[PDB]
């Protein structure tokens, strides 16, 4: 009865939906499980009603990215604000030493830049010889190194490098290290409400093509051309073509018994082996975030990029000067418990100076993410958490110690201190229709085969759209939104060409 | 009569050392090097100031550390003596413009952060792409401001285009000159200052046969004979017949035997005449002019915050408005037109804080083609020198925290004792720095055709020869490596049964 029934109003299926109405097609549907539309685009309100993305924030690669380049446009034309360039210097914090970042003696961003470039030349032409994981890279650069590193360059490069864990949303003896280093295509975009983008693209097609509360639970090869699709509370459609742009991780429970699982959906027949098996390719990270929500900004805004480095020791400084090899070394570091909020990096944005804002945007990583998100209902106990690195970054920026004001108790005392009002977290590892942040890779993984399988399609009807289906900018929500494109304009020449 | 010899090396620089070393290492014997200079080493040349203080006018660091064949010997040779032959002296640099001083590491500016960019968008202009015509690096730098002035702030665009122009001084080229294709390239790893280049062209002198070298013999002909030998005549008049010739000579002192007029210093007769592969080669690879100038004061008495600090040339807000009114590139490339004589802030200038990297207070600077060949003309000047230097010196020191400079050639203030400088483009042995790009050119092209060689008995080494490591030291090092192995291999045939 449609022409196009898609599945998930993501971005992806949104644009997709958006282009076929842009190609004159019509009788489409976009079903999608959640009461919104956005996907793990989402922008929630909190104190005194500011606004952030607790799921994608910013535009990356700039330089290429088509879904940026369209909002420069726009912004070219009506002279409105959408985005911010907000890269700048980072500061790093240790615990004990302070900050660390430019400095004139342990100039840890240079290793950092010869780390990249070590990594780089590991994995040239060679099919990736044996892959590790990040932590083992780090160590094998140690030790092949030390002649040329002081003793502070190998106890804290190490530990500013694992950044990139928040690129991944995985700690660095989960990460693949054939895929920890990338290169960004340019300069990064912060999005001044990629809930604009959602809406603006959510309204270019019809209204009523919209379903939310829709969770999808089969999708059938009709054995006579068309496709039928059931939602969970019953209804049934059918269309000549579906596309499915639900997230890698739940698609992935299709490949398992009991339909029971929140999400799942039954193929019939079921999703031929190519693609089964591009899931054994591992993937899903969990990128968490962590909104912290200030009366107003008393600290220094230097710079709006910020991050918190783990605890290091001297002890291990002097295990890599002493090891003879790997072997010895690996062994040697087992040192033989309870997480803090100095046992993995943080990622800070410091909103204040970039948008105005006095908050701050933290990004966190597994395994941290599902625990943390875990307890984002006590308050209490994340203050507690996150206090000492709190209390350490408002230190270096010339403030003091953060007052709990969740709870607050007006008080003229509080004149020039930083006063905690509010604190917001993601919970994507907890969400049945995202289950995890994003597309990752463990020690071992290929992202290629996904891609070529799902770009290939279940069969001609049967499509897959979302940013764990192409190539350029996997991962990432123009990849999801181009992908979404994609799709849409293949069927949309197929229906034009039909008469 | 002519002394009959193996193998026959032109040249003492570090290609040719090399080769000998190689050959000797290979058991080979009675082999020559013959150099036209009276000493080794070449474009690696340790001279000494006031005081008795040091500095590699030619070569200084070693690039590509991780990587680095050459580096990674000499790294050894310190791992089991503890004798420090090198120092790792890379830092964030310091950035001045003459009337708004620092620049870099600006909260505001940013300059650093969209450089980065800069070159990623030169990465994806070329790169893995056919067809892609080439053009200036400047021209370059100009479409990358047009294309993302939406993207960039007044100051921005004015500024950071200056301050991209410290690639000059790794080509020895002004960015009008500079093939943007070749502008850009690979680092693998930090850079090692060598701590007496002199000290690792020694080493390879003396890892051979001592009787193997002739200082002061340039050689004016080589000449295949057409029963499989070679006869080389040095301008003393001895004459040499040999097995193999390994030519290490610059590609510039090369280039001019494919010209009429043998009394030109360092020219090769070549019979028969180098083959039209190789002499064509010339019309599409260059020769760049970096240079440098040594200032060496009485004591330090300014800030040691780095040892790396770049003056930018000066910039105008009236280039922002053209670039910010342009309509297109060639609105832009016509607008761009002015209507006056060169002076230190006309070009970027890198400057060395030796204080900080080696404790001695000296500045060693670097400068690019055409500077470079005006101020070598001038070099015997010092007071002309000084004059024309001045500013920008005084400049760094206020921003280092100190003052004016005072000229002691002849308390707490910056005393100049003395000014070397460097004269590659006037020596005959050397005639410019090192192999270069232009728009248009392609060096795979001369690489191939000196690789391959004149014939099977005349070969040719150099910086010049080879892909990895091009114009360095150590591709120049592997060059001779190259030839010598290769010799070997075939003389190894003499042995079989
Ligand atoms: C914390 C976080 C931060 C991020 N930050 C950035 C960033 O800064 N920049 C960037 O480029 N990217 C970022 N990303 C990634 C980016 O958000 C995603 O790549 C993109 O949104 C994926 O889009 P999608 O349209 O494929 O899916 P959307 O989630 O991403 O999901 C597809 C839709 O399918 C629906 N669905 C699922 N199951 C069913 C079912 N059974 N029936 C019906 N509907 C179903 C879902 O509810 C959903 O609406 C981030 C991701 C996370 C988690
Ligand atoms: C200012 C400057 C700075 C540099 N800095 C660096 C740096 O930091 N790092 C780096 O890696 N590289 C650097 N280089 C480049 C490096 O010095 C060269 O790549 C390398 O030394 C070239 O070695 P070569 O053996 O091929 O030739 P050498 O010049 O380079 O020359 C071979 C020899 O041939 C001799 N010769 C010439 N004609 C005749 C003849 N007719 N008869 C007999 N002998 C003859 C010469 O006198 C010479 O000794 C720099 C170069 C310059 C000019």
């Amino acid at each position: 009865k449609k022409k196009v029934i898609i599945i998930g109003a993501g971005i992806a299926g949104l644009k997709a939906a958006s282009t076929l109405h842009q190609n004159g097609i019509q009788d489409c549907l976009v079903l999608e499980a959640r009461d919104r539309v956005g996907g793990r685009l989402q922008t929630v309100t909190g104190y005194q009603g500011r606004k952030y993305d607790i799921g994608a924030s910013w535009h990356h690669d700039t330089l290429t990215n088509p879904l940026f380049l369209e909002e420069a446009q726009l912004s070219l034309n009506d002279g409105r604000t959408r985005f911010v360039f907000d890269d700048d210097n980072f500061i790093y914090i240790d615990e004990e030493r302070g900050r660390v970042d430019h400095d004139k003696e342990l100039l840890l961003e240079i290793v950092d830049n010869e780390m990249s470039k070590f990594a780089e030349l590991e994995f040239h032409q060679h099919l990736g010889v044996s892959d590790c994981s990040f932590f083992q890279l780090v160590m094998k650069y140690l030790l092949q190194r030390r002649q040329f590193l002081t003793n502070d360059q190998i106890r804290y490069l190490p530990q500013l490098c694992r950044y990139l864990e928040l690129w991944h949303g995985l700690d660095w003896k989960l990460l693949s290290a054939k895929d920890t280093y990338f290169g960004h295509q340019g300069r990064n975009a912060f999005a001044l409400n990629y809930d604009s983008v959602v809406q603006r693209i959510a309204q270019s097609f019809p209204q009523n093509w919209l379903k939310l509360s829709c969770e999808v639970k089969s999708i059938t090869r009709e054995p006579s051309k068309n496709v039928t699709v059931n939602c969970e509370d019953g209804t049934v459609y059918n269309a000549d073509y579906v596309i499915i742009t639900v997230p890698q991780s739940v698609l992935n429970l299709s490949v398992q018994p009991e339909k029971n699982l929140r999400g799942r959906i039954e193929f019939q027949p079921p999703l031929k082996p190519v693609i089964q098996d591009a899931f054994d390719k591992i993937h899903f990270g969990a990128l968490g975030k962590v909104i912290f929500e200030f009366e107003e900004c008393c600290w220094s805004n230097e710079s709006s990029k910020i991050v918190t480095l783990a605890n290091s020791t001297n002890e291990f400084v002097e295990i890599v000067r002493n090891a003879e090899n790997l072997d010895e070394l690996d062994s040697m570091l087992e040192r033989e418990t309870s997480v803090t909020c100095w046992s993995q990096p943080l990622f800070f944005v410091n909103l204040s100076k970039s948008t105005g804002v006095a908050s701050f945007m933290m990004l966190m990583q597994a395994p941290l993410t599902n625990h943390i998100e875990s307890i984002r209902e006590d308050k209490e106990r994340l203050f507690s958490f996150f206090q000492p690195v709190l209390n350490k970054i408002m230190k270096c920026l010339d403030s003091e110690d953060v007052i709990d004001g969740m709870r607050p108790i007006e008080n003229i005392a509080n004149a020039n201190k930083p006063v905690l009002r509010n604190i917001i977290v993601s919970n994507w590892t907890r969400d049945p229709y995202s289950r995890g942040a994003y597309s990752a890779c463990f020690p071992g993984d290929d992202p290629v085969d996904m891609v070529v399988a799902m770009s290939n399609g279940q069969d001609s009807r049967i499509r897959f759209a979302g940013e764990h289906t192409i190539m350029d900018g996997a991962g990432c929500a123009y990849g999801a939104w181009e992908s979404g494109r994609r799709e849409a304009t293949r069927i949309s020449d197929l229906l034009k060409l039909e008469h």
